[PDB]
């Protein structure tokens, strides 16, 4: 309820990268005039990496502002890291 | 209104700018007789930059001046050096 307060831009720019995935999704569906190399496969690495960055920026937050008993903060951040590398 | 005190000369500099890159911009337009190659890119690169850094500084005075709820210090930089590089 009141966490959203602080994280409003942060599920509004995971919604629009969503948004704009399924879009260009539908736009290769159409024609597919491009090849899906690099560049495609590129642009799910970068919609991956930031939407997990956004995350866990939320379980940060969220742990930092309810409890921090049971959580060790930047674990998640080991966690994200070895998501992106693999 | 009482945060103009501290940045009038942001703003002065900011219009300064402007109007210089419209004049050099009608200079041009009149005769032509430079060629626009890397030059006046470099021109527009620099006036750029330094537009778009007056304005997060602005950002920051406001944030800083004004509430930090909601607004993260240095993600403004982040997207300055984001927006100049790209
Ligand atoms: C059909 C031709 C496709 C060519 C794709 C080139 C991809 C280059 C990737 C370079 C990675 C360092
Ligand atoms: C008509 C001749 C124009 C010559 C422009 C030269 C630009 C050099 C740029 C060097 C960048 C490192």
């Amino acid at each position: 309820a009141e966490l959203f307060t602080n994280n409003a831009l942060n599920l509004v720019i995971i919604f629009g990268s969503c948004a704009a995935l399924i879009l260009m999704s539908f736009w290769f569906r159409r024609g597919n005039r491009k090849r899906k190399g690099f560049l495609f496969h590129a642009v799910q690495f970068l919609i991956y990496t930031i939407i997990i960055s956004a995350v866990g920026s939320i379980i940060n937050y969220v742990i930092e502002n309810y409890k921090l008993k049971f959580i060790t903060p930047g674990v998640i951040d080991f966690i994200c890291t070895s998501l992106i590398a693999v």
